[PDB]
Order: structure tokens, then sequence, then C-alpha cells
């Protein structure tokens, strides 16, 4: 079967509801479900479900010509009626989506007519389009799949516009996807997706040497790194590494002893041997981090000052903040108490305690003693929510996101970054030049807003930023070349052609 594919994903896809989040999976919902306008790699968006669109002068009223010949997969009508509904039943579950700021933005949906459809904002909110162009949740589910016309207590049957459809699902087993015949767009050369639930990163590797899959496709946590590096030696098959998609890093809770000081902050940030870090642990295939955003990354090559492996300068700076060692002791003391300070990580991924393990030997090196805490994923979460941390690693989200919609984040409480931030002085001036860096198009402030939000972060030693993450592929050589979405979270399969 040429033109069929077997994969694998750590989780079932979910139900596939458009609008709501894990357990969906976002790769699945953007297979399934379409956006009014499509994100290009140049950072713009193109026109999509919608045609064309106009927006008022104060830019806060926006009309969308949307598309006159879309089907949903059940033959029934893709309008402006359809995506007005679509709307109110997102906005109905509006304090799910906080972290999103278009979720707090809008002030009215309407369709003015089968073909017209109007968005109405409470201010000029700059990233409007490439927020209607992320996965979730302002994408198109057929209204008749509303339950008691709503999608936030369930839906009926995932049914979208786009290029694939589910055909079926078995909870820890499998998903199976097929080709929409009846697609408004370009038929995808693919027929047939399987997707088979494997969670541990061997047991993939494993799955793939003995034919089980054909493809391999995710970030740093896909297979085990050094399995990779022979596979990509390997001419039986073949691999593929991205240019780096975001950032991995550790957030420093600046409202909780000892990480609550500055010199502190600082001298972690000079103690870990990150190019020996990525070399031992992510076996040399990913990039060395210095800022919270890569250089590349959009409004962020501010030129901020990197903090190179030192422990000479990471002990003085101790030192300097009254941390000093004790006769006979290797873990510095100030007013008799330890500089101690624990890593939350998920305690069964074994990539975060490698690194977790570098880190605190790094760590101890330079006089303080990090303590390793291990725990289920729904603990680690918890203590993101609720600041309940020293340490953590923690995660950029990738283009579209970097960098707006990640600061944006970082103004909601129940969320890691917040968190991490809530012991700044400065963090209401952050959280203020953050909304206002949103809604402002004085490009020349937008600007100078995001360099003045990043510049503190960094001179604040907020995090300790480790690398700049690549997408990685394994593949059958017959499926050829395999494309990057613009889209860091989504996967180009309809465009894969073998
Ligand atoms: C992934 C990949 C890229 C960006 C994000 C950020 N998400 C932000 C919304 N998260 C909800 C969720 O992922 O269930 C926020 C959030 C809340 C608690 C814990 C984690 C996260 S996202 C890391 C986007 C999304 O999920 O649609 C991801 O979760
Ligand atoms: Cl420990
Ligand atoms: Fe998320």
């Amino acid at each position: 079967a040429p033109d069929e594919i077997t994969t694998a994903w750590p989780v079932n896809v979910g139900p596939l509801n458009p609008h709501l989040y894990t357990p969906n999976q976002m790769f699945a919902q953007s297979m399934v479900y379409e956006p009014l306008v499509k994100y290009q790699a140049d950072g713009s968006v193109i026109p999509w479900l919608a045609k064309s669109w106009t927006h008022s002068e104060d830019g806060k009223t926006w009309t969308f010509t949307l598309r006159d010949d879309v089907k949903f997969s059940n033959g029934e009508p893709f309008d402006a009626e359809a995506a007005a509904e679509n709307f109110r039943a997102v906005l109905d579950n509006r304090q799910r989506h906080a972290w999103l700021e278009l979720a707090n933005q809008i002030v009215d949906v309407k369709a003015l007519s089968k073909t017209e459809l109007q968005i109405t904002l409470k201010s000029a909110y700059y990233p409007f389009l490439q927020e209607l162009a992320l996965p979730r949740p302002f994408r198109f589910i057929a209204p008749s799949q509303f339950k008691n016309h709503e999608t936030m207590n369930g839906i009926k049957a995932p049914i979208g516009t786009g290029p694939w459809i589910l055909q079926e699902s078995k909870l820890n087993q499998y998903d199976v996807f097929v080709r929409n015949e009846n697609y408004w767009g370009e038929k995808p050369a693919i027929k047939k997706i399987t997707f088979n639930v494997i969670p541990d990163p061997t047991t993939r590797a494993v799955a793939f040497e003995t034919g089980d899959i054909d493809l391999l496709y995710g970030n740093e946590g896909l297979l085990p790194l050094d399995t990779f590096a022979r596979f990509s030696q390997n001419p039986a098959y073949h691999t593929q590494l991205s240019q780096p998609i975001e950032t991995v890093m550790l957030a420093l809770n600046t409202a909780k002893a000892p990480t609550n000081e500055l010199a502190v902050r600082e001298a972690l940030n000079y103690a870990v041997n990150k190019k020996s870090l990525i070399d031992n642990a992510l076996y040399g295939t990913q990039q060395v981090a210095d800022t919270l955003f890569a250089p590349s990354v959009p409004y962020a090559n501010l030129g901020l000052k990197p903090s190179q492996y030192d422990p000479q300068k990471a002990k003085a700076l101790l030192e300097k903040a009254g941390w000093t060692l004790p006769a006979g002791k290797d873990i510095r003391e100030k007013n008799g108490q330890p500089l101690r300070i624990e890593l939350s990580f998920i305690g069964t991924d074994a990539l975060s305690k490698s690194m977790a393990e570098i880190i605190q030997a790094d760590m101890r090196q330079i006089g303080a003693d990090v303590s390793l805490i291990g725990e289920e994923e729904s603990s680690i979460y918890a203590r993101q929510r609720d600041g309940r941390f020293g340490m953590i690693f923690h995660r950029t989200w990738g283009a579209p996101y970097d960098p707006h919609a990640f600061l944006s984040s970082m103004r909601v409480p129940s969320h890691a970054d917040f968190q991490a931030q809530q012991g700044l002085a400065d963090k209401p001036l952050i959280d203020k030049e953050i909304g206002e860096v949103l809604a402002t198009h004085d490009e020349t402030q937008r600007q100078a807003l995001y360099r003045d939000i990043l510049t503190r972060l960094h001179d604040e030693a907020v995090y300790l930023p480790i690398s700049y993450i690549s997408m990685m592929v394994v593949s059958k050589p017959e499926l050829g070349n395999i494309p990057y979405a613009p889209i860091a979270t989504e996967i180009p399969f309809e465009q894969i052609k073998p």
C-alpha cells in the first residue's frame, strides 16, 4: 500500500473537538479542521477559508469574505453562519482561553450574509490574523455536530473541512485517518494514515526498526537521541533534523528562596555547561541557547549579553552575596541556611532526568545543592500552575506563538511563567507592557516594548536557557523528503509525496 502510511504518537489524537485542549492533539485537530487564514513560514498569513478581508480605520472591526465552494466532510455547507456559530461556541467557553488574548479581545462575531463574516475587537489587536491561524481554538466544526448548540460540553462527530477525516479511534491502540475525497483544496497524495499509540521513545525506535511503522515525526523527545544518530548513518533509513523551532529552558522561581535572589539566579546562569549538556544528554543534536528567544525570533534580535559557562564567575557572584562555604562542606550557606534548590521534572521522562542530573552535577560544582523531584505529569503541571517549584523545565511554543503569544501568557497567573516572575519588583510593569505591545500599532513603540520586556526578563535572570531544539524525522526512504510545517506543532502530512 504505497499511498498508505503508518506512524506513531505517544497518545491518541483525542476526540478531535476543535475548540478544546488536552487530550486533543493539536497536529490532529489541524488535520481535520481549518482556519480562516493560513500561517506562512515568512510570518504572514494567506487567504484560506476566507478569500479576502478588510478592516476599519481604527483596526477594531474586521470583515471577512468567505469562500463559497467549501463543504464539511459530511456534505454540509461551510458559510459565514457556520463560522459565526463556531466563534460563539468557542467564546461561550471564554474562561478556558484566557491564555490567548484574542479570546478576550473579540467582542462580537456575526454573519452579515452567507459569505460575509464580521468580527469586532475590544482594541486594535495586532496578532489578530496569526491567532486566527492557530491549530485551536478558532477552527470550524459542522454546527450540526454541536451538542445542544455548544462544543464546550463535547461534540458529536468530528466533522471539519480539512484534507483528512478521522476514520476510527481505539483508546490506547491506534487512530486512523483517511483522505477527504471531497476536499475544496489540493488532494493529498497519501490516502490513509495510521497512528500507533506508543508512549515510550525506545519502543517507538524499536517499532521503526522492525518495520511496524513507516514514519516518526516529532521534537527532541521523539526517540532516543543516540539511536537517532545511529539511524542517521544507517543507509536503509532516512532521517532529518530541522532548523531550530523553539527554546528549552529552566524557569527559576523569583518568589521562592533562594532563587528569589538575583545574584543566585545570575550564578546559576553561569554554572551550566550547555554545550557539554547537549553533547552529553542530547547527543550533540541540538543548539546551545543563551536567551529566552533565539536571535532569529521576531522582535528578539536585541544583542542581549550571554552568560557563558564560567564556574569561577558563578562562585564569585555567590560569595559576594554572602553565600559562602562552611568548613568541610561543599554546599554554601547564608544565615545558616544551605543553598538548596528543588528541580521539578516528569520522573518517567528519561531525557528530562538525564538533563536534570547534569544540571545538578554542574550546580554542585559551584556550591548549590539541587534536589531532584521527579513526579508524575499531573503533579508537575500542578506545581507549574501554583508556583510550587524552585526550578522547572520549560519551553517556548515555536512559530507563530513566539514571542507574542508566549509573552501574552506570562500575564496569566495559573501558568509557569507568571509564577516564576511573581517575585519581580517590575512584574506589574512587565505585564502592563505586554498588554501594550499587543495593542499598539506604533511599530517603533512595539519594538521598544518587546525590547524592554525581553531585556528585563534577561537581566533579571528569570530563565536559564538551555537549548534551541529541532524537529526530527525518521522514515522509510520510499516516503521521500518529509516537509516541515510553518506552525511548529503541525505535521504537514498532505505535503508528503512518495
Ligand atoms: Cl536528589
Ligand atoms: Fe497548550
